[PDB]
């Protein structure tokens, strides 16, 4: 008996500019957020689970808790239906395939039990439906054509209002007393993690982390440093929802007044996620090569053994193997370095299927989802959308090796003049650098120089077909 | 003649044993001997005493026999030399301050009576003072700047051969035939235990066994279950040397080459023993708070009566319960499990000190040496190394069905697995049908879980802010 309400955390994962589960407290006497656990590497689920332990802490504030559950939504939800007599789910809206597929199932099972479902675009700036549809029912191909529809589009409405104690108003959440015993958020051992030796993160999870870093980036908007980290870095908290895409859109607007009619390379960042999003939404197999209808259909070799050197940092490319390095242990890596990797596995050297560089940037990648990880792949690849030299790309970038350095301790030995191609060093450099080309490090995988040139002819085979 | 001795403690083994080799070369006579030196509980000695009939079974094949002597290695030794006019005496190296104390003192001893002592590395994958001396005189107390270390150094030599029929070439043991009775391997109610309904060993103790063991764990590399004890398990072979961490090494090695370039994560088990192992070494006070320079200082509870229901699963959590009673039943629980009951000991629920934890790992776990037991219960406790388990959901979430539980508290069968680890929350009725009335047949839990970790989280948030 009652208005019961559930909303159903995936994305989305704060409380501010949260229109789902803002429409979903209206009316409803009761209210519980609800996370549902289903390649994922620790990085990615540590920064999930400390998204988790704010949203909780947060929704204490307002005398609520989140409830995490494990299990398949598909069975979960049923039981939930009956065990909290509920009438209306609310979920922020999933533009990609699998998300729309599974949205879809939840949907069904709720309106044969009965239940209202709440849906809410939030967690891109526009309804890629409406971009769609004014392209004439097919998605742009081309960056500057989705450019100009999002100029004719109309301006972007004003963030939802966040969750506080004034829009909660009566409506309550029912807790026992062993909450955290049957609903907590569960530590990464308590998922059969091997933690032993992590390092605390680089990249702290949660709304909080991303509105701390909002307020501070914007303050600083007011080379080979920029291989590391920054402390204002908002990729992975746009990716995980922590941050309104909205709020930041608006921001960067308001500081831009401060300071017309901004060009629309003020929301790049913004506007390449929309892109990617958008030609994924209606291809269930956008993250293929075969039936792929936009994919070129190319011949890459089949190579575990040089995919898992790649994978692992270990081709004997310092400049290659210090970036996978960083991507494992920390979960991001710049912009150019993802180039660097990417032409390295396809295109450049290996000829190895960009399918197989998704599937680890998906394990290893904090900021990078399904539609924009198959979609750079397949562009850096030169597989839809209409060679870096892995020694040069790096000492150009940062001459003196602190990048190599910091992420292959092994090489610290080695002056800048041998950092990026170690086994071009003396053998009497190696041995006081205590680190001998072959045992200690390895060899280069690959002659660059004839691996990239048989590929360049190969990709212009392809083109000329 | 060259009479010699060589003095088994660790590396209870004749492959990959150099010390052994390098006694036997240039002797007449060898001898074998393992002195029983007097918190040790039964199923480490049943292990040990495995391990000596199989020293003795395997010496048997090269016409030898394992000597066998009760007594203290200062006070034995003197009289062994004298007895059977040894001039040469050989151990492998012990790393950890107390044997490192002990050896210094039988060194001296053997050079007054004459007797010249050979020492090798057999132990450890390398040289820890080497792996100091490069560090710049201290050991690393990170695990990232080890494995920068371990990265730098010369590739392994191979393990030195097995002892057979040729290298023991012309040398003999002399035997009488009353060894049995004199220096024969003794049976635990020998040694004064209580035996009466012990079961048949989990993990097998022994050399034969160890190598059996990494043959199918080769092959085999080639969740609820993991909890239970594996048919290929290593890690007690390890820490008793049944099983050479080289030879384990190189055959890790070839069947990953079976690239040449392994990542070090291949031989993360090896790794992570040699970084207790190069901590402790030149630390005398590792298992200690106080006096000892690395660890911090954190007020411990001291209850000796909540430490013994932790100590014999007695806290009414039937996940700790399960895994106290699976350890002292067998003597291996899951690395996973360990962090589950430490925490709960230490950091998370009952506030007591570290230091008790390993004292009752030292008597009950098979594979955790002192440095490893020291530097595992620090590191677990947040005391040292620059570092809260829900004792309900952990085990939820690893054995839904509560298998595990129903295996180790049989009280506990009868429960559905909605409250097996939480059974305080049945209702009677089911507390009735089930035969285990929680307060009468299965205690109630011990302390309110998310009472006790709130208040201790804040006690050691308070100890890292005075840090800091
Ligand atoms: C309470 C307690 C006592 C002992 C052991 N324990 N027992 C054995 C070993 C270890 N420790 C580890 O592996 C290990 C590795 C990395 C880190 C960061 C830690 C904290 C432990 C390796 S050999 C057999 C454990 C797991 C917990
Ligand atoms: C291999 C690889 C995987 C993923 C990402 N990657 N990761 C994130 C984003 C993107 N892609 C882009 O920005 C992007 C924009 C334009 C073009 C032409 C391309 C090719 C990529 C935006 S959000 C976080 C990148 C950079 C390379």
């Amino acid at each position: 008996m009652g208005v019961n309400a559930v909303h159903w955390f995936r994305k989305g994962l704060r409380l501010h500019d949260n229109p789902a589960l803002k429409e979903c407290i209206q009316g409803a006497d009761t209210i519980r957020c609800v996370y549902i656990l289903d390649n994922v590497g620790i990085n990615r689920w540590r920064f999930l689970l400390q998204c988790l332990e704010d949203l909780d802490a947060n929704l204490r504030k307002l005398n609520s808790r989140l409830f995490v559950i494990r299990g398949q939504p598909a069975d979960v939800f049923p039981r939930l239906f009956k065990e909290w007599n509920i009438t209306k789910l609310s979920i922020e809206y999933d533009s990609e395939p699998f998300g729309k597929e599974r949205d879809a199932a939840i949907k069904k099972l709720a309106t044969e039990a009965g239940v209202e479902v709440i849906v809410r675009i939030s967690h891109t700036l526009y309804d890629l439906d409406k971009i769609i549809e004014l392209n004439g029912g097919q998605p742009p191909l081309t960056y500057k054509r989705f450019q100009t529809l999002v100029s004719k589009m109309e301006p972007l409405e004003m963030p939802a209002d966040t969750i506080t104690s004034d829009v909660i108003g009566k409506c309550m959440t029912p807790l026992s007393d062993d909450h955290d015993e049957k609903y907590g958020v569960p530590s990464l051992e308590e998922l059969g993690f091997d933690t032993d030796g992590l390092s605390s993160a680089v990249w702290p999870g949660g709304e909080t982390e991303a509105l701390t870093r909002l307020e501070r980036h914007l303050e600083r908007k007011a080379n080979a440093n920029s291989l590391l980290a920054s402390p204002t870095g908002l990729s992975p908290y746009l990716r995980f929802g922590c941050l309104s895409c909205r709020l930041f859109y608006f921001k960067l607007t308001d500081l831009y007044k401060k300071v017309s009619s901004p060009p629309l390379s003020l929301y790049g960042q913004l506007l390449w996620r929309e892109f990617f999003y958008t030609a994924a939404t209606n291809n269930p197999r956008f993250d293929k090569m075969e039936g792929n209808p936009i994919c070129v259909q190319i011949p890459w070799d089949k190579n575990p053994e040089a995919l898992a050197k790649w994978a692992e940092g270990r081709t004997g490319f310092p400049w290659i193997d210090a970036i996978m390095t960083q991507l494992r242990q920390e979960g991001w890596i710049h912009h150019l370095a993802r180039h660097a990797v990417a032409c390295f596995l396809t295109r450049g050297d290996l000829w190895i299927s960009w399918e197989e560089g998704m599937k680890v940037f998906e394990e290893l990648l904090l900021d990078a989802d399904w539609s924009i990880n198959a979609g750079s792949w397949m562009w850096l690849s030169c597989s839809s959308f209409f060679c870096y030299c892995p020694v040069g790309f790096g000492r150009r970038t940062d001459p003196n090796g602190d990048y190599i350095r910091r992420y292959l301790p092994v090489l610290r030995g080695f002056p800048a003049k041998y950092i990026y191609d170690p086994w071009n060093a003396p053998e009497g450099i190696q041995k006081v650098a205590k680190c001998l080309i072959g045992v200690n490090y390895p060899k280069p995988m690959v002659n660059h120089a004839e691996a990239s040139r048989l590929n360049i002819e190969r990709m212009k085979q392809i083109y000329q077909q």
